[PDB]
């Protein structure tokens, strides 16, 4: 279904690596390895990561943003139509001064959710996502320059924010209407 | 279910024994809690022969029998008769203590609770909830079974299968009756 | 399904007994409300006694219950067995002040309604969202008059699942008594 | 079901008559018990004869009936129709001796314990212990039951073994075959 | 009473549809209960069924062996397999068919068999062919007839007419009214 | 193949539900074709029923930010968001073919569940949602919100002639003498 | 679905010698790493593999087809945990050989006791009940050496599922060193 | 996806490797036999090395791979990754003499077969089936084994699972390598 | 289901009406066959009333219906009413002859065998095939019988379903008399 | 799916080989008729080796693979590996006389027609002539044997399993390879 000259792989030639839909093992593995080949390439460049995504798997988003972190060249992150729970720490985590939206974007952000056994099990992993909470806040903190206190009032229930207010809050550093802004 | 000159239930009723076969559920529950009611109503000082052959099932709906057994004046006397697991074990060893009888080659079983969430406020909430009552069924299991609370918490981590002779050994029944003679 | 002796509930509904038991629905609620209309007819001075294990369920449902333990003469006296948790904790709460019990084992568990995610125009979304606020206030401003507390307590005390023991409830406000056994009545 | 003022089954129950028919189940073999209670109070001198066609089901469900049988005073006489396996084989072998029978054509069928349907190494291991205690237990009553050495109920429990009436007569499982009242 | 409790106080039984162990022991319950209302009196077994479970037909072949009164057989609709085999089992003498009746017998099938290791497969072959060696066998002697062509003539599907039946040795007469007695 | 080769026209097709899959390969097209000539227009032929709000503001807020003309045209139909981006064209170069139809409504959502405060905060953004889609249709359409908000209060179908009278497209292509 | 660079983007990441195993371990997904090892082996036994894992684990037995041929290859299997390594997954990991073993920041471990989603004869549950006891036995045996630990230590600990941060993981000796960015060699 | 280098496969094909993974079907066994008559065809003369991860499967599927590797001139060598059960032990243990490998920690199962209706005359036909490919299953492994047939009939009638070691002192596979020094 | 008046089957079974209502099955051809048994037993000399509103159905339960008939004593009168379709038609064709009727709206269809699903090998095909073919003649033979016709009319005007007026099928010879009304007789 | 060397049935094809493997359906049997027409037009003197894995199937999409083999100049050698059961016994049978063979532990199996309804008018008409597909497939199967009607009606009346040496005997297979060595 993908147009050919695919169009993607021909985007990929101009150090553009887009995450599209839910954050899954497979489609962040897809970016971890456009991020490493974009590197290989020319690790002094700027690599442009396009987000548009409702969020996902943690586990999955953090190997993408250990990646981001990891390569030499700095990543540029663009939200276009959303970007959501871990789509939003990703957009969150791009290069400081190079993390856009477009106008019309939605930013979003929560605490974790689950979609059990034995009472000890339950324990146990009860434990490790609320460490999960923990340290998600505390690096969304980080990346939006606020307080750890702020974060977790912010994240109790969903929290919408438009592009101006995700500029606001620390998420982007930039609305980009065209290419004059 | 067969009658006779009522339905052999209601007809084992008139002798004070009531049931609970398989899983403890609301609806099962409460039909033995309106069954305790009835014959302590009928007369609130004659003995209550409790019959459990159950695998257990909701914490809660259990709580309600237990719950009732210690509020009516007649003793509630237990047999386990096929099995007695889960809350079907501490309903078993909730009886009066003296009346806690199983049959010979009845089975027992005690563990820890088991479930089948959204936010992690929400998990936290529930996964708290959850151990309060691990640590409050391991406590008035203790006290059923003349033990110590480490002793229930380290023989209810996985599952535990009794004997009847394991299950008195315990402290969980009081006799095994193989007839009326024992 | 349900021994004879009439059949045992039944039998109990003679001693002025109710039962609530399971999920709160029109059916399940009804029922209640017609054994309540009943008693009062057999006898409008004498308590009812409704012996309520419930995880709660429908709004309106469990209200048809409310009104009429208010409407009907007799004080209708609420005991708590197993669980009373949404709903069944509302109509728990709601019986004749000083005769709410329930038994030491019991759990109790209010919060905040919940859905099950509305469907269509965002004009029928803000209609149905505004009328669900509206119930929680509803809810929260009875349950404060019900527990003897500020408004605002019950309102920080059901933003999410707050389970409470017998003696929780009853501090709370939300019982009158805990009673082990028939000695345990006092007052 | 035929009525005749009674049930055709409540009827044959007048006659001290109780059947088994089908899997054995918490449910079908609570009913079991409380039809051998009930003809206990109703007169406890009196033989009851237990009817069985089942080709088997739960274990503890059957032990249920089977410490019943073995508490109550009367006697069980149990006899084989259509056919008796695996918990079947096990009560039909269970009743009073000298009054365990087979219709001519009935099959008997006896095997170790089988389970139709998990979780960690842990607990997996507790369960088969507690199947392989069943296993043990089971062929030790059924030696028992049949008169015969232990290591012959281990042979030939290991697959499904059938036998006619006249090899469940042979093997001890049985006293007599009934052809006719004659 | 239901209309067929009240046949049943004229000593009527039937047996209708697939033969399990349901409807069987319900037959035997009949059966036993008219023995012990009279144990001299015929009992009329009518028999309107395409057969069934093995075992279960047997609770039903014994019993009406078993008890005193004579269980005379008619067969309406049809009796196939294990209800060919119960019609041909009446009092002989007093095996019956209406005259639009059909039999039809053959050797034991298995819906849904081979499950498991050789070793159990072999030992549940061998009890279907000692089953299938029985039915022959029994089914001769209920026919005045030999081994051999009971199990000739049962290799597939073989279907009678009510003439047929007689003339095979199944059924004694074929009634068209009380006057064909 | 067909697509790609009119891809070297310089057409990108919208067609079907806007979803972000569908919605991102249009994306996708549209920054290619920026970087293969940022001045020369993009032809953006819409047949689209409509969909997903977040996944359409992806193309709208693309085919803003690049630097040459989006030029649509509506075969067939376009409805709800897919009249939004219709409208979104480039002033001037927004089309219909003579029998397409269009269709405008308010934000609809199929659907899950949650505690009351969860429900608030959704219906809230949804609200948001409508009145920004409606500020931003008026802008297009050279109409006022008031305008906008009465006549999407239901689904309202609209004639090519209809369409561009209302402003949401500039001219009816009967063929390229129009 | 996979971006093209003549190659898909994973071939082209392997010409860097980067094999991944990303999701459950099947046989499939296993013998695909398995080949890729053999591969990389025969185009040069002189270089370094990187193993990058994110893993939630999967059979046992297909495990093992990538841990013996791991060891079986002479070049190093470097191995990297990138999201998270659990279960088998983590037993993969810290196979990698030792010194090369690695971790990002973020990523997680997990260790546990093998389990099963058993059915038959009484005979045929002792069989299978052992033979997973032995499993158990085995993989504590492999995982205490691979951690450089006592084997009661790894009984201890992977009784439940054990969830470990990157730090933990490399004090736990499962990894030995966590990678923050090209600071390396 | 399979990488590409040729996709990885047909490069160590190119090598003489050949794969079993997963269930034995017609089709997988046949895709089998085709690289062993194509290897052959390719070089009469030097071995093959056929790797074996299969829980099993199809009987007569095992015995058209079984007849191959013995039909064609190169010695099929083979090694056990993962799991070698049923026809996966079978034909691991059908590798030439001498060239029977298996990894340290892969694992071997042996068992009698075993079926996932009808008349009694056709379940007695198939039945007989059944239990002569059970017989001739273990006439050649006894032989594959170089053991006594009775040991295999006594060895197979439950899964029996065996480590490399004891699949090694069973006479099913020749050496166990922990890399090429093992040799 | 039924008002109980005692419902109001039984009730009418006190005026001899027996009812075949819908599909034509083992169960609901028994159902009637107890009736007629117990009807027949009640007084054996009073005409039996015998009301039919079926699409057919199984050829072996109707045969048992249809044999009871003939064996009883009492007349069994036949009324069809809304329709009677294939063993509906061939049993209201079996009432005693003149007492034999339809409403002036009833519909009758007549039509050869069909069957529902055969499956197996060539001989057993063979063998149902045949069963089929005797059917359907012996049904031809006695619906001749009922209607005064020939084998080889019933043959001709089965092939395919043939849909027959209360009138049509009174010339037949399905039936003796349209009733409007009692004034009819 | 499918290794490279041409795929590597593409290659085996190179070598005159043509597999049958699974159920004969429309589809798979006129791909073997693709392949057979393909091979008689590259050569049409050469022999073709027709490898046969298969349990049966359809009996038409099996005749059009039968009338097929006879049609072409070249012989058609057979093989079966695994093995060959109903139609594939059928067209295992229906190689090149002298040139039918089958691997040691190959089982071959033989039977009557199967059926996995309408009127009885129909079901006659479709049970006569399922008869007729009976027949004549016992007739064909007599003559590929060279044996008597009589014995193919006796022998498929039921699943027929045979080994390899009991289908040589039979007449359906001539020789039996277990390796190269093996043959004439
Ligand atoms: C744990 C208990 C679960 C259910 C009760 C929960 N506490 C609160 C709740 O559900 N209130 C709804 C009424 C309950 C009936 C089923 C949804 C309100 C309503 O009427 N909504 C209609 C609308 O506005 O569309
Ligand atoms: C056309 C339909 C007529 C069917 C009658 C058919 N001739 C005979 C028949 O049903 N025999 C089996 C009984 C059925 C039980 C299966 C659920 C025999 C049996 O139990 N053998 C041992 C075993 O099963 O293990
Ligand atoms: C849609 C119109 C429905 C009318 C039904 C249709 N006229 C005829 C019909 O039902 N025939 C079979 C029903 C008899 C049931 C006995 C088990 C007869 C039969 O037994 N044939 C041989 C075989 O079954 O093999
Ligand atoms: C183990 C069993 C497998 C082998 C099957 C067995 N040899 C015979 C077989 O399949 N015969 C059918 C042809 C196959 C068609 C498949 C869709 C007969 C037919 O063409 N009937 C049409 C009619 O008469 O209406």
């Amino acid at each position: 279904l993908v147009p050919t000259v695919d169009i993607y792989s021909r985007l990929l030639k101009e150090r553009i690596v887009f995450l599209v839909g839910p954050v899954t093992d497979e489609s962040a593995n897809l970016v971890v390895a456009q991020l490493l080949f974009l590197e290989s390439e020319n690790p002094d460049k700027d690599i442009f990561f396009y987000i548009n995504s409702p969020g996902g798997s943690v586990t999955a988003g953090m190997s993408i943003y250990d990646t981001m972190n990891f390569i030499k060249p700095d990543v540029s992150t663009l939200c276009l139509g959303q970007a959501a729970s871990m789509g939003a720490f990703l957009l969150s985590a791009g290069e400081k001064g190079k993390r856009f939206a477009l106008p019309n974007s939605r930013i979003m952000i929560h605490q974790p959710l689950i979609s059990g056994g034995q009472a000890s099990d339950i324990e146990i992993h009860a434990r490790e996502l609320l460490k999960i909470k923990e340290k998600l806040n505390r690096l969304m903190a980080k990346h939006c320059d606020r307080d750890l206190a702020d974060l977790e009032r912010d994240t109790d229930r969903d929290n919408f924010m438009s592009a101006e207010e995700a500029k606001e809050y620390g998420l982007i550093d930039q609305i980009l209407e065209n290419r004059a802004s």
